[PDB]
């Protein structure tokens, strides 16, 4: 048999959402990550919509998207938050990066904290720097063609309380190695669990902690992780896997 | 004695040939790869000539080059084809990239199909993406200082039929790992042998499947493979190894 | 308790010194390496001063710095050499790159030759190219989160005589692998010991042989080595580790 499946029309719809109302380093990442996903849509393998205004997307308009890619922020208004809740509870897809999972005592969105796996922002290192990362599960579609360990390019890295690993429904896929400790020049992280890529198995979602600055696409290994993360979430659609059409 | 051999004059002549009559991503690679080889000639270690018109090179003018670097296409006219045939049959050198080996039912160049090792274009993945690659032979001068496996930067990757590995006179040096399967977002490759760097031992030649887009030089490991590929073909010259002068 | 130490004010002072009176490739590295250290000082984790004139820094003014980063040259006048000698003998810190350690029969500075570990310039490869490098000691703070081996991005590489490894007081941390031999297109290095990152344990210092051209920051792994090198020299300040404040 022939080994290749050539698409006859776009396979699925993806929505990119990012804000300009964020730290310059987060806007820079969001703009370069948009270019990265646009390049993946050269030849129209899928339908890619880009927005800076999530208020135009109630649940009824979010339904058509296989996946939402949130590059630097999460919904802030009740209307936006409710739309995303209903979308995720009804089998929607999510690829979240860095500050898209940021939450503290002033977020007042317990559904989101639960959706992420319980982790509230705890600490971070400073300045952004490369780190040694480790694959927690080598048999997963996100990591099956990734080296067991590699140096990720420079980012600001976050710890959470409790660690998402403490959640029975969370599957941690990549972690920041404790061999990096003490980590930081300005703000130093000295210990603790440091997961950076995970999935809450109750939802069709993946979170990646990297997403800061203008140099997150200089590394082939991390770019492969991003392709793998996006592809896995898209393939898991309850209405069917789009790569089999 | 002293461990270094300093050149007294340029060691050999190389010719770069690429076309502007190709997909923009093929011209982008060709332009960046030309810069890469120009940087290797800082200080004039060799003589590097660059052309976009192979019709100016009959066999008598190709004789003067140790190696021809074909970045994105192969000869298309009988005169150009015949010149390249005579050059390769008389001990000439070749470094071919990506679309320089492309051939199908409308090519009508059976010598070139044989020269490449028999492989006719079969399929490809889409869009371009990084992949896990594996060294087939770790003792070879092209791969002796390369990691056993690594993630190559983004490219469009080709399968051939029959696989060049099936030819007794071909030595496969690098392979796209089956751990990458299923490979593709638009056009998905699900199985089969996937050699990407090989040599037909009947000629002083090397083929590298990568060569697409404007980010093929972001990776030190793949840049080393390219230095190694070029150096190996040049060293094997029948009139003597230029690196020993 | 809490795993993170957030700085309340800049932790230490660093001085960058580079010359414009050097090969362009050495000036290009120096300018990009200055940007790299400026990015490490985003948010003012430390105080970073930059100069092209070391004659403005007698010992009395050098004492205020935890570390001196020498990107492409060493002190050339007796006044500049005496200032640097007194600074290093009184517990000063040093991070040196590439041509900053260059010395030959016309240097007439035996203190510096001793400070470096005894190595006099012997030979080099040409043109600059990536190479397979190996970690010599995996337990050291400079290498504890680095892969055991990796391909470093393109640089011109130096051999010394005698090897710094022959010195009982020197700790070699990274080496250029002999698997790279024969190394070079123009100027070929065929054998010998090839250390590239080391420390003379009699001083608070680290030397890194890389530092040539405009593409030394394309690799996450080598960027981590540079962060690690800088952090380790700074952390060993006799007046106390600045990262524990």
């Amino acid at each position: 048999g022939y080994p290749a499946n050539y698409a006859k029309a776009p396979r699925f719809k993806a929505l990119i959402y990012y804000t300009q109302h964020a730290e310059e380093a987060h806007v820079q990442f969001a703009e370069q990550a948009t270019t990265f996903f646009k390049k993946l849509n050269y030849g129209d393998g899928f339908v890619l919509d880009i927005t800076t205004d999530f208020s135009k997307y109630p649940y009824e308009k979010l339904k058509e998207y296989n996946v939402i890619i949130m590059l630097n922020t999460s919904p802030n208004t009740k209307a936006e938050r409710d739309a995303f809740e209903q979308y995720m509870e009804n089998g929607g897809g999510w690829v979240g990066f860095h500050a898209a999972a940021y939450n503290d005592k002033n977020t007042h969105w317990p559904w989101f904290v639960k959706f992420l796996g319980g982790g509230v922002f705890y600490c971070n290192n400073w300045p952004p720097q490369p780190v040694l990362v480790e694959v927690d599960n080598e048999e997963h579609p996100v990591t099956k063609n990734l080296p067991a360990s590699f140096v990720a390019p420079a980012s600001e890295w976050y710890q959470w309380t409790p660690s998402p690993r403490q959640n029975k429904d969370v599957e941690v896929l990549l972690s920041l190695s404790p061999k990096n400790y003490p980590l930081g020049i300005k703000d130093v992280v000295n210990f603790g669990d440091f997961p950076i890529v995970w999935s809450n198995k109750n939802y069709r979602m993946i979170y990646l902690n990297m997403g800061h600055g203008d140099e997150e696409f200089i590394d082939g290994t991390q770019n492969l992780l991003l392709v793998n993360a996006f592809r896995w979430v898209v393939s898991k659609d309850k209405s069917g896997n789009p790569f089999l059409k």
